[PDB]
């Protein structure tokens, strides 16, 4: 099935998922000189004080930190969004080397990794109905650069050794995602898609301008994870990013 290798990677996905060549695919290159400041944009509201993490899972492509989304505990509102979007999970994309790993690029610059916090529109009642709607999801993306350590990331780094291979999971309660956010909430926003199969065109992307810093040692532990299952030959989980897709005369709007 799909992956990130030469024989099942991004350039192959369109055969099973034709929407890969669609009109609003993600990620994209953010040309900062062409993005336009949008005064219609309301301020962004990230309300994560009640967030309830439950578990972390290696899904064979990345790891997901899962939240309890059976109530309005952690939500994203405002900015370009109408309504309330509830946090369901976050995950990362990262590279084999510090010069690559992000999915979005900024003036063609690639970061070492990208964090995605995935939220769904509560008006659609559940995640699987929301991904079938053009405004069903809101994903907050945050770039990672290598430099000083991110203290709030270390509890994630700490548990990765217990979910090395595909299908492993570990308990991950009481994790606070507020510890992953940069100081500034300035952002770029555009309509796009999931960046993995099934590549559904349901996402309002909100990409923060300010990256967070993580240490070399932290990202190195990311790179010790495995795409394969236990007892199979080691395939390091690296370069699980989709490259930039054609913008197709969407306009990227800036909040600043
Ligand atoms: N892991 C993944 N979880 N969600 C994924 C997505 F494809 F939906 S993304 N990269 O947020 O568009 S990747
Ligand atoms: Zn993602």
């Amino acid at each position: 099935h799909w992956g990130y290798g030469k024989h099942n990677g991004p350039e192959h996905w369109h055969k099973d998922f034709p929407i890969a060549k669609g009109e609003r695919q993600s990620p994209v290159d953010i040309d900062t000189h062409t993005a336009k400041y949008d005064p219609s944009l309301k301020p962004l509201s990230v309300s994560y004080d009640q967030a309830t993490s439950l578990r972390i899972l290696n899904n064979g492509h990345a790891f997901n930190v899962e939240f309890d989304d059976s109530q309005d505990k952690a939500v994203l509102k405002g900015g370009p969004l109408d309504g309330t979007y509830r946090l369901i999970q976050f995950h990362f994309h990262w590279g084999s080397l510090d010069g690559q790993g992000s999915e979005h690029t900024v003036d063609k610059k690639k970061y070492a990794a990208e964090l995605h916090l995935v939220h769904w529109n509560t008006k659609y009642g559940d995640f699987g109905k929301a991904v079938q709607q053009p405004d069903g999801l809101a994903v907050l993306g945050i770039f990672l650069k290598v430099g000083s350590a991110k203290p709030g990331l270390q509890k994630v780094v700490d548990v990765l050794d217990s979910i090395k291979t595909k299908g492993k999971s570990a308990d991950f309660t009481n994790f606070d995602p507020r510890g992953l956010l940069p100081e500034s909430l300035d952002y770029w926003t555009y309509p796009g898609s999931l960046t993995t199969p099934p590549l559904l065109e349901c996402v309002t992307w909100i990409v923060l301008k300010e990256p967070i810093s993580v240490s070399s040692e932290q990202v190195l532990k990311f790179r010790k994870l495995n795409f394969n299952g236990e007892g199979e030959p080691e395939e390091l989980m690296v370069d699980n990013w989709r490259p930039a897709q054609p913008l197709k005369n969407r306009q990227i709007k800036a909040s600043f």
